[PDB]
């Protein structure tokens, strides 16, 4: 039982056995493929809340018999002891608790496993925050300033991750409500339209009417709404002198700053859920560096975001009567090429999308010449411009769902009741 | 049973039930998903009684007919056949309604709004390959239209035993030949180096110039193959000009502005049609991003890019970027100048998604391949990119088959 992936520009083919290691449903059967869903299944490991013992237990003995097995200790004499010193807790308190190594091993591999991440290549370079001695929001504050003052290191950015209590009973989580720590505000406006980041419309009101004063701009960046021990969640402004951001210029074109546009340097993605051995971290910011893609194809240009196109297209003198003249392509390549000149230019770290795309090659061969596999999404791998013209486009991937994983999780808003 | 799929774009969400009625495998498991992997002897006389009645049945219920008289009697004569012959005969009625719906069922195609209008050609009489040289001949001049492209298939007598195939060897009916160069480098086409030897054993005599229109290789009833020179009148050609540099008409490129698919198999109710040449019209990036960019094809970025004075010492500058832009631009222009059929990236994928939200309405969905349908350049910026999609297989269905070379056993000398 194998797998082979093949790669059409260079014929390398390469062998998966690691998928056979595959736990859960990726919404796929044999009469109908899901690849492009967004969230296509609902497989979860345990059930909703507190599990019973015989639920948590297997999960947990998974993760440790994993941890052993990777450090060459299987069957040793720590290992048969933490197993049973993970049973006992299991018995007179219903979870468990991972030791600091344990801890780093299972973010670095919730990293590595994760499919839809082109940045793999770094996995193992993760430094890990551990706070789960964290116990009010004002310290989930303190945790998240010193995560992003470390891994913004005045614009050589660094990976971080930083990790709160895990859910106990799933009425006291912790919860970042951020969808990232620096996003900026979006504003329903009289007319109609949107100012700022529509993306962040309803965030933006619910900050708004936690009794944030909103200054009511393109680029302001949001309040922390940090939710400790099941608590309501309590705003904080981030220290400004810890939030990098870049001016966007051309290296062409000067009437380009004239657009008024910035972005932020550290992206810190905050709503997600990391899962190891059955216990879940509901608020696990994580943050590494950005593709230049990320803000100039998405973020500047999806419709239903600050969608500048029309604008760069204007300042350019381009026929916008038709789509064949291809109008929205030229300008959408000015915009990626001012974002990564200006990064460069205040030596923030970015990436662009054939560094990024060609590293990413090197990394699945990597993996597959030492672990059997590398589970890969090709919908999300491949860069949202000029596709073909990277060597992953043509770079077959199997797509499998390993643990430790990053996981979805209902925004907290659908779920707070509040007091 | 139902499934949802969203646009995170308009948030319009369709319910698949057509979903429920495929039959045949993806590739994926319910633990592994192979969607992005390119490709993942004839039937015996009982497993072709079941395929012919789905088959029937499908095409009875389509006329509102389904448990007729007509209808009862069709099955019991596919039966008759299949039992004296081993196998039956699809009425012309029958053949229409399954190679249009074979492309309807294309998962892969972005042009399917077209479906409906399909010109079929029978050429189911047809015994040599002369015959079929006649018959194709007939379908690129009806197609080609002088420039207002018209969508057609010619179907050829189906597989009986495997031994009596009818093959078209080429894999489109007009490309370019590719040479290889002693000091490596390669003149024409890179992709059809491999097709081009075989012609050019079998006897042709190659201009050995950079657009010349590979002569057609065709097979009938598991015969040799036997070339033949498509007349130079109906090969229509554009020349690649650019509206705003006037030093790009000097890179000397044309293309045929006549996609015409002619390596595939055509499966109607258990029946193979392993020769059955289709064409439409192209989109501007086959052409131009996959045609022109790909490094294993003309590879022309470097030299557009140079006569750009782009700085194409870094990658991050995006040259390459740029260049493809441009490159596609010329192909869109050139066509549209000489009133020739062709369709952008972005007209294309709108046009999909009507396409797909009238499907879910009056079919119950649409089976949709996300990494085929999404154009090969400025991806996020059509609105596919943001569509959710269901892929599954229905029949009748378009399918691969292994090139001729490779499984034809050779007769003469
Ligand atoms: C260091 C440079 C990194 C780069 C360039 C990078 C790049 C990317 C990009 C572009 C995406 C697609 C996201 C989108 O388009 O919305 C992605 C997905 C993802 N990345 Fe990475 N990443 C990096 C570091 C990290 C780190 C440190 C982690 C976790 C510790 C991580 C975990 C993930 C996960 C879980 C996803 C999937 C998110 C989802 O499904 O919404 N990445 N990555
Ligand atoms: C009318 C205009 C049409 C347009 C603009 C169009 C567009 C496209 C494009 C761009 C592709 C991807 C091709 C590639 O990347 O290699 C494709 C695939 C495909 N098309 Fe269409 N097409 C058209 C008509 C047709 C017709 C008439 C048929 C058959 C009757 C057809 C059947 C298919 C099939 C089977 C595929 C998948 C090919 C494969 O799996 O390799 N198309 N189409
Ligand atoms: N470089 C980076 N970037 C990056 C990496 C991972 C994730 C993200 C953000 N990814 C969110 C995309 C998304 C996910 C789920 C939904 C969704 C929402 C509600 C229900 C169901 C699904 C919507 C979206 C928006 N597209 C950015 C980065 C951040 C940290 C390290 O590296
Ligand atoms: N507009 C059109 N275009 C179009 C439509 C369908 C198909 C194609 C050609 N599609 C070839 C892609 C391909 C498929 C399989 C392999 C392959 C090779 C070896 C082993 C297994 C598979 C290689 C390639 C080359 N990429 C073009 C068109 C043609 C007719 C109407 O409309
Ligand atoms: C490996 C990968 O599936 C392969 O390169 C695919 C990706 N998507 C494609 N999409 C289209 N339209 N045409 C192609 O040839 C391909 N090639
Ligand atoms: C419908 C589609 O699956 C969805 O819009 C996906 C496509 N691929 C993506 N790829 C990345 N990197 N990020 C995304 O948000 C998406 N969105
Ligand atoms: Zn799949």
């Amino acid at each position: 039982r194998f797998l082979k992936v093949k790669n059409w520009e260079t014929e390398v083919v390469l062998t998966d056995t690691l998928h056979l290691k595959s736990t859960l449903e990726t919404g796929c059967t044999e009469y109908i493929c899901m690849g492009s869903i967004m969230h296509p299944s609902q497989h979860a490991r345990r059930p909703e809340d507190v599990a019973t013992k015989d639920q948590l237990f297997p999960l947990a003995k998974e993760f440790i018999d994993q941890y052993y097995s990777s450090i060459k200790r299987f069957g040793s004499k720590a290992h048969m002891e933490r197993l049973e010193e993970v049973n006992k807790e299991i018995d007179t308190t219903s979870t468990y608790q991972l030791k600091d190594t344990e801890l780093i091993y299972g973010a670095k591999h919730a990293w590595r496993n994760a499919s839809r991440c082109v940045g793999r290549i770094q996995w193992s370079k993760l430094q890990v925050f551990d706070a789960r001695d964290c116990t009010t929001a004002h310290g989930m504050f303190n945790y998240i300033c010193n995560h992003v003052k470390y891994a913004t290191n005045k614009g050589n950015l660094r990976s971080a991750i930083t990790i709160f209590p895990q859910r106990t009973d799933g009425k006291h989580d912790f919860r970042v409500w951020n969808s990232q720590l620096i996003r900026y505000a979006g504003y329903k406006q009289p007319d109609g339209s949107t100012l700022g980041d529509p993306a962040n419309v309803q965030f933006t009101e619910i900050c708004i009417q936690q009794g944030w004063k909103p200054p009511r701009g393109r680029f302001d960046v949001l309040p922390l709404l940090l939710q400790a021990n099941g608590n309501d969640p309590e705003l904080f402004q981030i220290p400004p002198e810890l939030v990098l951001e870049v001016p966007i210029r051309h290296p062409k074109f000067e009437w380009f700053k004239d657009l008024g546009l910035k972005w932020y340097g550290l992206p810190a993605v905050s709503n997600m859920l990391l899962e190891i051995g059955g216990l879940e971290f509901s608020a696990c910011p994580f943050s590494g560096w950005y593709m230049g893609t990320e803000i100039g194809v998405r973020d500047y240009c999806d419709n239903s975001r600050y969608n500048i196109l029309e604008e760069v297209a204007k300042k350019m003198n381009l026929d916008m009567r038709k789509t064949s003249s291809l109008w929205k392509d030229q300008a959408l390549v000015e915009i990626n090429i001012a974002v990564l000149y200006s990064f460069q230019s205040d030596k923030v770290t970015i990436v662009d999308h054939h560094s990024a795309t060609e590293s990413f090659i090197k990394h699945m061969e990597n993996e597959y010449r030492c672990r059997g596999g590398c589970p890969a999404d090709w919908v999300w791998i491949v860069p949202p411009m000029s596709g073909s013209i990277t060597p992953v486009f043509h770079q077959e991937m199997l797509n499998y769902r390993l643990t430790p994983s990053f996981e979805y999780q209902p925004d907290p808003w659908n779920t707070h009741v509040w007091k």
